[PDB]
RNA sequence: AUGGCUGUCGUCAGCUCGUGUUGUGAAAUGUUGGGUUAAGUCCCGCAACGAGCGCAACCCUUAUCCUUUGUUGCCAGCGGU
């Protein structure tokens, strides 16, 4: 399962950002500018995209764990639904510094949300006092919209997922720490020297992103299976 | 030379740690920021995530009612003074 070259032109992955914010670092990735705003060469993009997309196909068959990371609200909700899919893990509304690198200690954080989350079932809420239950309660909602997309990780991720390194630069750096292979939707704005395998292209649009881990949610089932 | 005990800034609201992170390093970060509160009190944000001593609470007393008991306490409903 691969994608096409014109069905993604449909979306704009071409267009980019303004050259007043362009990174230097990326100058084979472009390909020229229209009304002061650079266009992405594609004709890169589809090949860079499929080494990729071929060297996650193979860890996906050996049952790693991969990990989905977005946190802009104009993309914040299509990175769920592609985590439902291909059911692996994934962050998407806030990246707490130490996910990864301080992941002893996010580890307790989830003992805290596991054991919450089983006596807001038995009715525990019912025999404590209304204060205390407002208290358990307030913080469920903050903990499973926070950690909740990683409740079941187990350890950490054999790869990891990007969306535009420049925002998410926390999460790139930690990634380089442990040694994990990184995957990234590089805009044209940020620098890629922090990603293993980079790839080109546009984000700020939903149909945009919905190429992309869709077709990562493809590929993880040909892996499970 | 000390222990134990006390005053004191001050009943002011602060003081630190583990791990991660930034810096060659002293250290920084968290503990800053927007509001708010008696209060690093609480929420959101955030390379920080949690934790501890404090803050508040749990304690005593006082302000209201109910239940239980009625002496040497007390005096309404009834008699003798």
């Amino acid at each position: 399962a691969t994608v096409s070259m014109r069905d993604m032109l449909k979306a704009g992955v071409h267009f980019g950002h303004q050259t007043r914010y362009w990174n230097p670092k990326m100058k084979p990735f472009i390909f020229g500018a229209r009304n002061k705003v650079h266009i992405i060469n594609l004709e890169k993009t589809v090949p860079m995209f499929n080494e990729a997309l071929a060297e996650l196909n193979k860890i996906a068959s050996r049952k790693g764990k991969i990990l989905f990371v977005g946190t802009k609200r104009a993309a914040s909700e299509a990175v769920k639904d592609a985590a439902l899919s291909c059911d692996q893990f994934f962050v998407n509304h806030r990246w707490l510094g130490g996910m990864l690198t301080n992941w002893k200690t996010v580890r307790q954080s989830i003992k805290r949300l596991k054991d919450l989350e089983t006596q807001s079932q038995d009715g525990t809420f019912d025999k404590l006092t209304k204060k205390e239950a407002l208290m358990r309660t307030r913080e469920l909602e903050k903990l499973e919209n926070s950690l909740g997309g990683i409740k079941d990780m187990g350890g950490l991720p054999d790869a990891l997922f990007v969306i535009d390194a420049d925002h998410e630069h926390i999460a790139i750096k930690e990634a380089n720490n442990l040694g994990i292979p990184v995957f990234a939707i590089v805009d044209t704005n940020s620098d890629p020297d922090g990603v293993d395998f980079v790839i080109p292209g546009n984000d700020d649009a939903i149909r945009a992103v919905t190429l992309y881990l869709g077709a990562v949610a493809a590929t993880v089932r040909e892996g499970r299976s």
